[PDB]
């Protein structure tokens, strides 16, 4: 069994041949069972098939394990079989292997993450950690989640994994179809801003679409990772003959695209659905022996939900609106657990041009730990946008940025270092951009003072390599209370030239007989120094529309 | 008959003493008539108060004329012996005067402009031409206009002066009550500011209070102005000679240019004027210099953003443009009040389709609307006749609504102002309307060397020139250039709502007026009406600590 480390030093120096399709292979020798039954009942068909796949050249073995989870085989009633299926899969694949490289390879369930399906995601997790515990135990060499459709899904898989292992190498697939979206809307992008910070080795495509069609899907992705890459696809686009769903791509017709993988990267190149051991033998003739390339990742601020990627290239509406402080309604409806308030008040926001919406749970001590973890995964699948998690509570920080789906935004550190380091390092594991706020021992007056803060933060972040994941919130203070907001506006100028960006609690300047004409005014005048965002309310009309004819006039739409 | 020249001559060497009362004086000989009517019926009385002044010590003395024009004499059934009372009354003075300066004397009609009276700027015009041409023909040294209460009437006086004569040396005066104001609310800033550019020799204050009374009054015309200055207070009459007399130092150290008294005042009081005024060169000073505009009441200085009523304006507008063209006021008037109700410190007015528009109507509401809303007027004009007509009839120094860049139309317009009074509004096009900042950057620095030459480089607002967003207007154009002409030192406006004629329009004027605002925008012509854009707008001003709660 060999370690990331080792596999990474491996892939460092060569291109690996992965194996073909399995399912089909069975099927011409006699065995339409699930796959994952032959490892118990017929365990010679599937070391027949390893042994075609090693024969063939093949660098790396899949075990027949795709759908060997707690959750998937109850759905054959073969739970009870996990622990035989899983560790008879993993000796088979090994005896077959010798010295080459065995991954346990773990499919997706076929349930929703709540709200589309009923699961929530500590379900998931525990049901990706019991698979992967057997296969490290019987010591597989990396950990593959193959075919994925969902981010919420895969996350728990990735987290799962590496809670029961540091040291397994481990690769994360997504599939796409030919609009290059995933089941639950997830494009190559997004797929790779949210994955690459997370703690795996490699990113990867697989199945849905032939080897023509993944490549500008695979293009995109090696553009937002640098991470290790894998790719297996279908032989082909899908034709039925005789009622039955065929995959014809003939080996050297799938065989002369390895060159146009290779050049964008590939680290690891195999097959899915269709592949035969006869593709795979011209697969090694063609591949032979390569270095892989290198490639420079493009590098951007952005957060996401399954369906939105939302890039901080044009100025972004964070809707302010789930947030119970003066809001009696809402705050009783939280205390109990109503979340249809919750998604009204979200569809609406981004019904009126909310892109992010902000989340808080007010009094953190009367709310149910459940309830926030069921909201935070549920907005982003009904609402469509990603979230800013207004989270106080360092603990229930964490189950949110668990269960969270894609790469959120943390509303806020001020600067300090206990507070910082928490935070960053939640972030560090669960992935996620901060808001850091301006302030600390004090509240600032002065621009000078929040300059002063600024640069503290900069050598805060720069020692923990966070720089690149933060905006700025200078602190608007109300203007009843001595707020001097040109001083905030000085300061929204300054960390604007530096490149970075910023966003303004916008309604606690105004916390006031028309507050949406203070609301507004500062806006624009936020904007012209280059506000890159702000919290505040969408359905807020005056605001909004003034807002949008700030944008024309400033030719930024 | 010494010209303008000659007179500005010896006040720069000498600080000079008037005379006293005449009105007052006349009865302790024994005569109760009209003063005015002495000359005609005791001459020889005339002559004898006139030569009393001059051994006292006057350097000049005013003709006994102060009510004689033909408006005032009309009251009393005079007005046919306007010629013998003035004639009689220069040749009176010359022949006690010797050597020594004599100045025509006119004061006001007793009438109040219309609409608090029934008189036009056009008939006050006239009744002063009248007088002025018989002193000017009888040969005065230069005329005084004593006592007026209005600028309106006082700026009708001192234009129908300066069409007799251009080399005639004329002084200006206003009296102004305890609460240094004149009866139609102008304090002496205003009253500086306003008549300073026009082509007079001196300001000056003479009756209703006391040299103590005064002397603040005087400090504040005195600060506005760099032109000679007079004064001629009260006797109080209880205040005696040398009472009065103390006062005068501190009057030559406020830079007074002639010294002299009024109602109550007599020889004795001229006689320790002389002890204690003696040979002095006069005082020089510099005066403050603001950016301001009048009305009767109200003077709005370019140090705080002004915001300029559009809705005088009959364009898109059929109801008002149909009573335009029937005269009507009372809905103009209705239209000004809401609008400074709401905020607007100025009013810009506009006729419309101005060969439609009765002149005499145009010339109504250019006197009346100062007086009824109160605040100063933006006179938005194209018809360079009809420009004339409004400019000569303003109660004030008004701002005038537009001149491009061009040689010929700066010219014109900025003769009209120098003549009638007033601040040009400089638009930043020429033969074609521009689009960059740095088109209008190149016509604005061809506007300033223009303006330099005319000497005018200081009464004018730059109007960058907002076009609409619908018609490809590059608003980011005006936006730099607004910041380019505030980093000059210039006051800028723009026409707001030219900027969204689109739906939302209210949207997008206010996000325009606040990042113009941003920028040092000084003023805009905008809708005072529209609540999203004055709220927005106290908003800003708050927000960048320019004002407010
Ligand atoms: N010159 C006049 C002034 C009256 S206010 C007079 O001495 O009677
Ligand atoms: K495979
Ligand atoms: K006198
Ligand atoms: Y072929
Ligand atoms: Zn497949
Ligand atoms: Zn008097």
């Amino acid at each position: 069994m060999r370690n990331r480390r080792e596999v990474s030093k491996l892939l460092s120096e060569r291109v690996l041949l992965l194996d073909g399709a399995y399912g089909t292979e069975f099927m011409k020798y006699g065995y339409d069972d699930l796959p994952e039954e032959l490892n118990i009942k017929a365990p010679d068909v599937v070391l027949k098939v390893h042994r075609s796949y090693i024969e063939s050249g093949s660098d790396v073995i899949l075990t027949n394990t795709f759908g060997a989870t707690r959750m998937k085989l109850r759905k054959h009633g073969l739970e009870d079989k996990l622990d035989p299926i899983v560790r008879n899969a993993v000796r088979i694949a090994r005896r077959a292997a010798g010295e080459k490289l065995v991954f346990g390879d773990i499919g997706p369930t076929g349930e929703l993450p709540y709200p589309l399906g009923s699961t929530l995601f500590e379900e998931f997790y525990e049901n990706f950690r019991e698979t992967v515990e057997i296969m490290v135990e019987e010591g597989v060499d990396g950990i593959i989640f193959e075919t994925f459709s969902d981010i919420l899904e895969l996350k728990a898989a990735v987290l799962a994994a590496r809670e029961v292992s540091r040291d397994v190498f481990l690769i994360a697939h997504m599939t796409f179809d030919e609009k290059g979206r995933s089941l639950t809307g997830t494009d190559p992008a997004n797929f790779a801003i949210t994955f690459d910070e997370l703690d795996i080795d490699a990113l990867g495509i697989n199945c849905s679409l032939g080897p023509e069609e993944i490549l500008p899907i695979f293009q995109e992705l090696s553009q937002y990772t640098d991470k290790f890459l894998v790719v297996e696809p279908n032989a082909g686009k899908p034709i039925v003959e005789n009622g039955k769903t065929v995959y014809p791509l003939k080996p050297h017709d799938f065989a002369v695209h390895i060159d146009s993988y290779y050049e964008l990267g590939v680290n690891i190149f195999g097959g899915c659905c269709g592949t035969t051991p006869e593709h795979v033998k011209l697969f090694r003739k063609v591949l032979g022996n390569r270095k892989p390339l290198q490639r420079k990742k493009k590098r951007i601020f952005a957060v996401s939900s399954p369906s939105k990627l939302v890039t901080f290239d044009h100025f972004v509406v964070i809707g302010e609106r789930i947030n119970p402080a003066g809001r009696k309604k809402l705050w009783a409806e939280m205390q109990k657990g109503n979340e249809e308030i919750v998604i009204k008040e979200a569809k609406t926001q981004v019904e009126k041009g909310a892109e992010v919406l902000d989340v808080n749970f007010g009094i953190e001590s009367q709310i149910d730990v459940r309830y926030v973890e069921k909201i935070v995964q549920t907005l982003p699948y009904v609402s469509n946008v990603p979230l800013s998690l207004d989270i106080q509570n360092v603990d229930l920080t964490e189950r949110a940025l668990r269960a969270y789906p894609g790469r959120s935004l943390f509303n806020s550190a001020k600067v300090d270092e206990e507070e910082l380091e928490m935070k960053i390092n939640l972030l560090k594991k669960y992935g996620g951009t901060l808001i850091v706020l301006l302030m600390g021992k004090d509240v600032p007056k002065s621009f000078e003072e929040r300059k002063e803060y600024f640069e503290k933060a900069l050598k805060i972040l720069e020692r923990h390599d966070f720089s690149d994941r933060v905006i700025f919130d200078p602190g608007v203070l109300p203007l009843g209370a001595e707020g001097k907001p040109v001083e905030v506006l000085k300061t929204i100028e300054f960390i604007s030239s530096k490149g970075f960006n910023t966003t303004v609690g916008l309604s606690n300047l105004s916390f006031l007989p028309d507050r949406s004409y203070y609301n507004t005014a500062f806006l624009v005048l936020g904007i012209s120094k280059g506000l890159s965002s702000a919290i505040m309310n969408p359905l807020d009309e005056t605001l909004m529309k003034t807002l949008n004819a700030t944008l024309v006039i400033l030719e930024k739409k």
